[PDB]
DNA sequence: TTACTGCACAGGTGACGA
């Protein structure tokens, strides 16, 4: 119940002045509403970088109004490029914003100013450095040396509203891996060329920052490559005359034969840096270094200690102009109620309820384990139990000729034990995986040829693919193409598994004077665990056999997720308790945004199909957007339900609310709870329990969809959800985000960070050609 | 096959810097 945040109060913010002059923009009156705001923030960005001041957008009614810090003297007022030229006309009457007010619509302006100015004292601190604007502040001294690489520890700092009045800071600890020795003056042109698109740390004397390698310079560090006025000058000479005071040796004594890297400014200009002073950023996710990556996962005690250390060390005096500022010693804390997980419905009339006579941790551990054990028990089992329609299992020819048959026997038996009512009995087909080439073309050619001959009877196909890209941070192009083509050209619905994972589960054995494949249980995969998980996710869930659903209504009757990435929009709908659930794809104009018409079409048709199955009059609707929400999207959403309320398909006074689910949060906040201090945990800091939550304002809140009993390591990352429109209170939306995240269908005995709504999108999220 | 913890890559309402 006792919970603490990483929100620190701000002190001395009396006598703080945020002077803006509003302007407004003509441009062309073609408010494309999808091209309009694009250009709005393109110009805001351009001005913020060129003039280096905190330009903001405040969008009232017309949604124009760039806000210009009044302390810039010469202002272009007219701005070129950006399609038709834009004229900036002031709305007179300068603003002088203060931090002791009630809730205004100028709060975005204050937060922008506060963010901008809080990072001058840290930018000036000799012992800190920042990769780039907005990013966290890391110590120059590494936290640790791991062999060839250094582990740097930093803290991110964002301004925010304080729920007990005023403004504060939300911070989080952060990590970065950088190779210890530099690229070096002795590295030749071929080596540097092989580094294009890596990022590196540049120790330009006392000023450290990070940039993306874009090309290799033709001129060496000592050869003339610049102009000082009209005299051609070397990079060495330029770095010398921009050093000051007692400049370090490294910047004034470069090897003249060393090479230089090239990069782009934020304002899009060309610059050089000597390789002698650049240290490659290391990717611990790619080139999968488990031992290194584990160093970045912090216990709650480690996290709290590092965050508070940074606060007390660098945020106790903070001078900005005549301004004296401080960060409170101790973070905001509260007593809160924690949400209980919802009662769930399983097969045969059985309900699972959290037990309230146990302490919250034990009760949550029992409930989570029970989700799996009730799914498996043939006396209770899946909430939705029916026979499957015909099924196909489509295997590569090379697999069918070796270990395919043994895998299929085991998989079929595993499905029948997990879901005894389906009578799973797939027809096994092969495709010629070696006949054409084994890139994405050629695999696709063999899959399509098998589909053309009519060999895939039935509409459900489970297809085993080869893994073309084994590197992480890689989308499965082949799987996306297979789903898209089998849906578009045939009626097929396709789930995917790969060949590497199960193949590691089987070894060839001599039995009865015959070669046979049998299970091997050493290492590389846990084959039983694989068979069970793939049976659940690819066959049961893939045929929409939900193992359990909510017993009680959410605050929302219907709730709809949206994600647009790769010109591939995904709409999702959960209704009743998760008894309805649908998922549609759509080809969007842009890669990551939606036209208002497309929204108001897909949603209307999708919901009209299901409305006769929704046996309660519908009156509250919620949309969960995965990421930023655009107002063309909001307009379409409001229009859909105003129309359906007029018609009578819905309650005449039904309402809509829209919420962005920010999984990477721009203001990352953490929650801690406390136990009795043990010898290992001298302060007794621990994770918050699963249902914990907090709202900072009417528009910003946090739920722990992950938390204490079910996390094995690290500290929980609370989920940030922010309202964008509508009458639903933020607390109610937090509660049923949490209830929707207890529908842990992919892995019943575990916690799950995203609510089921957006969980559907980010797995069905695919590619377009 | 799947769950979280993590960084980064891009990819961003974003100030620096040869």
């Amino acid at each position: 119940m006792t919970l603490e945040t990483t929100l620190f109060p701000l002190e001395g913010t009396g006598a703080c002045g945020a002077s803006y002059q509003l302007y407004a923009v003509k441009g062309l009156s073609g408010l494309d509403e999808t091209e309009y705001h694009k250009n709005v923030n393109l110009l805001v960005r351009r001005l913020s970088f060129s003039m280096k001041a905190p330009f903001v957008a405040l969008s009232r009614d017309g949604e124009q109004f760039i806000a210009v810090p009044n302390y810039v003297t010469e202002f272009p007022v007219d701005h070129r490029v950006v399609r038709a030229m834009v004229k900036l006309v002031p709305t007179g009457e300068p603003l002088n914003l203060r931090f002791d007010a009630a809730d205004d619509e100028y709060d975005g302006l204050r937060l922008r100013y506060l963010d901008f100015v809080l990072q001058q004292p840290l930018f000036a601190n000799h012992h800190l450095w920042q990769p780039g604007s907005g990013q966290p502040f890391f110590h120059k001294k590494p936290l640790k040396r791991l062999d060839d690489v250094d582990l740097y520890d930093g803290v991110s700092v964002r301004a925010a509203k304080h729920p007990e009045g005023g403004f504060g800071i939300v911070c989080d600890a952060r990590s970065k891996f950088i190779t210890h020795t530099p690229i070096g003056a002795r590295a030749d042109r071929k080596r540097l060329g092989k580094l294009i698109n890596r990022s590196c740390l540049y120790k330009m004397g006392d000023h450290w920052y990070q940039f993306r390698i874009d090309a290799v310079s033709d001129w060496k560090v000592g050869e003339p490559s610049l102009f000082e006025g009209n005299v051609p000058i070397s990079l060495a000479q330029q770095l010398v005359r921009t050093a000051g005071n007692a400049a370090p040796k490294s910047i004034i004594d470069l090897d003249p034969e060393g090479g230089a890297l090239e990069y782009f400014t934020s304002t899009n200009e060309r610059r050089m840096a000597p390789a002698e002073l650049c240290f490659l950023i290391e990717d611990t996710h790619g080139r999968r270094a488990a031992k290194l990556q584990r160093q970045t996962i912090l216990s709650p005690s480690e996290r709290r200690a590092r965050v508070n250390g940074f606060i007390r060390r660098y945020l106790s005096e903070l001078n900005i102009g005549g301004a004296k500022l401080s960060a409170g010693a101790r973070a905001h804390a509260f007593f809160t109620e924690t949400h209980m997980p919802p009662a769930l419905s399983f097969g045969n009339g059985t309900v699972l309820a959290p037990d309230t006579s146990k302490d919250r941790f034990q009760a949550m551990q029992e409930y989570s384990s029970m989700r799996r054990t009730m799914m498996l028990d043939k006396k209770v089992g899946f909430f939705h139990q029916d026979v499957f329609p015909p099924q196909t299992l489509l295997l590569p020819e090379s697999v069918k000729k070796s270990w395919g048959p043994a895998f299929a026997s085991d998989f079929v038996g595993t499905v029948q034990e997990l879901y005894p009512a389906g009578g799973y009995r797939p027809e096994i087909i092969e495709y010629r995986d070696k006949a054409y080439g084994g890139g994405v073309p050629g695999q696709m050619k063999a899959l399509l040829e098998v589909a053309e001959r009519g060999e895939i009877k039935s509409g459900d196909v489970l297809v085993m693919l080869h893994r073309i890209n084994g590197a992480p941070r890689a989308q499965d192009k082949l799987a996306a193409m297979v789903c898209n083509e089998f849906e578009k050209r045939f009626g097929k619905r396709v789930q995917v598994i790969h060949s590497d994972s199960p193949g590691r589960g089987y070894k060839r054995i001599f039995k009865n004077d015959k070669p046979t494949y049998v299970q091997q249980r050493g290492r590389g995969v846990n084959i039983k665990g694989y068979l069970k998980g793939a049976a659940l996710n690819k066959v049961c869930l893939g045929n929409s056999r939900w193992p359990f659903v909510l017993r009680d209504p959410l605050n929302a009757d219907v709730t709809i997720g949206i994600d647009v990435k790769n010109n591939m929009a995904v709409f999702t709908m959960v209704a009743e308790g998760g008894r309805i659930v649908r998922v549609q794809r759509s080809r969007s104009r842009q890669r990551e945004q939606l036209l208002e018409s497309q929204v108001t079409q897909v949603i209307t048709e999708m919901l009209s199909k299901e409305l006769p199955e929704i046996k309660k009059q519908v009156q509250r609707v919620v949309i969960h957007r995965d990421g930023r929400a655009w107002p063309a999207e909001i307009a379409g959403a409001r229009k859909t339900f105003a129309d359906m309320a007029e018609s009578g398909l819905i309650a005449v006074d039904a309402d809509v609310s829209v919420f962005e689910v920010l999984k990477s949060s721009p203001a990352p906040l953490r929650l801690f709870s406390f136990e009795e201090p043990t010898q290992e945990n001298p302060k007794g800091v621990i994770n918050p329990v699963l249902g914990s939550w907090l709202k900072l304002s009417e528009n910003d809140g946090y739920i722990c969809t992950t938390g204490a009993p079910l996390l094995l390591q690290g500290t929980a990352d609370p989920l940030h959800v922010r309202k964008a429109f509508g009458p639903m209170a933020i607390e109610d939306a937090l509660k049923d985000v949490f209830d929707l995240s207890c529908l842990t269908w992919p892995k019943p005995d575990s916690c799950m960070r995203l609510p089921l709504t957006i969980k559907l999108c980010d797995i069905a999220l695919f590619d377009d050609a």
